[PDB]
């Protein structure tokens, strides 16, 4: 989470930036601030894991602009589509 | 403008209470007290609503605003309180 | 509480913001507004004295009040609902 | 010779980063002291880059072995045994 | 497993590289014993990449901490504490 | 060189996004999404920005280049596009 | 305003001559040409008007290296600072 | 004395001009057929001045009654009832 | 406001001033003038009691009103168009 | 834009990316800042003019250090260092 308690239903619009700034129209005026009572984000906890086991053993791992995933392990060199899930 | 635009559904689109995107481009819709999620339709033969996945089974009609923070967190105004969490 | 949030926020606009049919962002941070059946685009105001509505370009000619939903996909596509019809394209220009 | 004809775009501190790479739009991304930073590349030695970067990650960014962009704008990351992907974050909140 | 179900495109020498990366058009760039090579990526183990690569960089290549392409084709680099950009070299 | 030089301001001067002259010698400055205009300052006691005239009110911080043609027109590059007009 | 469409931000430098030629650095090369989509200049439309009646009535009107404005109007001779606005 | 000891710095076409005067730097200014021309004075009969002059003004220069320089390098002009000043133009643009 | 400007200027001359075919300064501020076929030079006047034409040296005897243009370069050289021809030289001197 | 360049005159052909500043004084002299040095010389008129070779070094060190460096129409050089603003005739 409860992040505010009074008047929240009173805005005419209430919506975010692409950078997460909260915007609000109230009483014909317009406001910008970060939302009330935010938490630290932690991206990894919300990300899709797509592989599990040995991923840090690659000496390089990087994409071609065509979207294939290139990789070096030991002496060898691999391309496939990225893994998915 | 509607001239050059793909039509991507026909019935029902006006009976949604909210209708909007998460940062990933999945589509969200509230109807009949429920919250639905599926990727947007690309044309009229996609019974979007028939495939959507009911991520919220009741309670979703009370909302004054229902929308996404760009980090993926879902925000909600009910009555006069303001709420946030990851989507269910 | 909303009033003290509003207390510590920045007042970046001061009149004429109630009257828009729609007010939302594309993914590149431009602000769109529908008013008097028209569509408008421009940088958000950074302060009280920015006459945002004078400043803004009319990308959209008429009809715009007639959309039930009008909102942006993250890939920059404009999605709109009219009557019971769902549509999609790049934004007007 | 490349170095002699190169434009110098920053005069100190570049050594501190553990990753430094572009997304497909050419925003420059950086990990420093376990934090994640984003902004348009700098352009002269007086472009203080770190002081105008957005700190979009507050902690844990130094545990990754790889951190890099798919052309589709998704960020991929390897931590320990695991491989992950997600849109990059936009705020540390 | 991913490795299993993937194409092998190279078979030896691949860790001799200090840098190994793409430009926006898909040429493979590589640093190795202080030099910079460039050629279109390999396709199978039968392909001898370093034998068909152009040396485009003569010396000093391994002094960089970072070395990577901007989508617009400008090549960026950190050496020591300083930062640089410019069109890649070309032979 | 800063040996022989006149110091004509002491704060905020870095922090302008652009900083330049028209052909007549007025100084122009972009900061906080605004365009300011006033004759240059001749000393520290001159609060340039407090006197500058805000000849543009919002929209100014988008620009990759902002500069005068020597006949008095103001050229500007926003994103991909290139512009000119007499100054506001 | 519009005078240019794709690419205008590619350049490293983009600035004028004293004579109005536009210079440009792109991809490590320097170009000079007239800017695109120029208009005829018309100086009188942009000049500062400093006076408003009977100015053409003078037989002579000309400056001393002083900056004093000298003027003859039928048989009499005058000097003063030029007018201002 | 004067005509006999004078240097001849040009030999036809001088009659066409409606104004002809110096700016404080000593560049030569001329109006002819409603156009404004500017270049360093010529120096001999073979110095074809008008073929190397920049056409800095391309119309309405004939409607002026006076056109002259302040020592500070501003161009003053009288046209009809009105009086004006500005830096001289530098191109017909 | 041509009258407005005049009203507020020093009146520095009273009559005769309209007989001048040319009337201009050199780089140092000497005033030159042509009437009849003659060139006069002196320091400019500063009130109507100053009889300028009476203190000016005649520095040019005849031919002065044959010019279309007669004017000083900043470096002190004197330029003239006569007919279709153009000339420069140090001004004459008496 | 690509075709603006196509009809422009190419008057320089390598090494122009590296400057920190590249601007004109009111008399038409070109100034460039490179490797912490200020250079001055009339602009090339063609590809084969090795501009950086002929240019006179007129400022010996410090030149990369200004955030702005630019000319007033009356010929004065204005510069910004850190939080501070300056002006003087250019060096020589
Ligand atoms: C809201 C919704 O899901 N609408 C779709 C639906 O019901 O099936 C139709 C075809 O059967 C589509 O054209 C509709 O747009
Ligand atoms: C709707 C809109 O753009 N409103 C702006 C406006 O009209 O000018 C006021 C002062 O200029 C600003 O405070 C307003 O926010
Ligand atoms: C790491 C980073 O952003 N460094 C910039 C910085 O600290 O300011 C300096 C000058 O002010 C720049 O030259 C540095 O490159
Ligand atoms: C380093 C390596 O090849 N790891 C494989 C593995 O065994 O675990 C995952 C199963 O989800 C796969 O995605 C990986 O390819
Ligand atoms: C680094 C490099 O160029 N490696 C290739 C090479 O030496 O030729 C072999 C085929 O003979 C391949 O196994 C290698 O991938
Ligand atoms: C950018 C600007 O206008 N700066 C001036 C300012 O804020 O007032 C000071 C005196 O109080 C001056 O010395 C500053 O240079
Ligand atoms: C060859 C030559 O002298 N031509 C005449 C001419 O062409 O006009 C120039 C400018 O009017 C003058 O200097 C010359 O008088
Ligand atoms: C051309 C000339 O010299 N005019 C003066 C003159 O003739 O004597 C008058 C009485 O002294 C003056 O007032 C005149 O300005
Ligand atoms: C900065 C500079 O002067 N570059 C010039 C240079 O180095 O010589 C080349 C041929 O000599 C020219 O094409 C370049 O423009």
């Amino acid at each position: 989470k409860e992040i505010g308690n009074g008047g929240w239903d009173q805005f005419q619009f209430l919506f975010f930036d692409p950078n997460g700034y909260l915007y609000a129209v109230s009483n014909d005026k317009l406001y910008k601030a970060s939302p009330p009572q935010s938490d630290t984000d932690n991206w990894i906890a919300r990300a899709t894991e797509i592989g599990s086991g040995g991923w840090s053993g690659f000496k390089f791992l990087f994409f071609h602009p065509n979207g294939y995933l290139y990789a070096v392990r030991g002496q060898r060199f691999y391309k496939a589509l990225p893994p998915v899930s």
